[PDB]
């Protein structure tokens, strides 16, 4: 299985909406520092993942009219994300949050800050890790 151009965009045809999922799977490169996911809605980001190892930290963030939110890093444990190391996110979206899974796990729920879920409409994933496949 080779791998995605990066970064990797498409749109998310119909949006988002409860029950809908978005499954990514890859590697983290050897050296990585960060590497994101984006829910996107035309100029705005409704959903900002964003693994960082070099502050060992998992942030995420919306952005809307240019202006990033309050970040959240709470995790419930260690950093699942780990350099050179293949992983798995699902993205699992119900009608007040987003749920995220990382390695089969459930990891945090992120409450919709962008509630008008058909709109949320693209994925774009950047940064570094080697991106193998994508299902949205
Ligand atoms: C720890 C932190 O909040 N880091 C963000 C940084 O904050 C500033 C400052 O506001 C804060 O008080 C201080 C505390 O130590 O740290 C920094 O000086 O602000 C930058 C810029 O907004 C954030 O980076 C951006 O984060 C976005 C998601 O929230 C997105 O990932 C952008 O790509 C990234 O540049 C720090 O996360
Ligand atoms: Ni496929």
């Amino acid at each position: 299985h080779p791998a995605y151009p990066m970064p990797f965009i498409t749109t998310i045809l119909g949006g988002l909406y409860p029950s809908k999922s978005i499954l990514l799977s890859g590697t983290v490169l050897p050296s990585a520092q960060r590497f994101h996911i984006n829910l996107c809605s035309g100029n705005h980001i409704a959903f900002h993942l964003n693994p960082r190892f070099d502050e060992n930290a998992v942030v995420r963030n919306t952005q809307i009219d240019n202006s990033w939110g309050s970040e959240e890093r709470s995790l419930p444990r260690k950093m699942p994300f780990v350099r050179g190391q293949s992983f798995s996110v699902w993205i699992l979206c119900e009608a007040h949050c987003l749920k995220v899974a990382v390695d089969g796990q459930h990891l945090f729920e992120y409450y919709h800050r962008l509630r008008n879920l058909p709109t949320i409409n693209r994925l774009e994933v950047g940064g570094d890790i080697q991106l193998t496949h994508v299902q949205t």
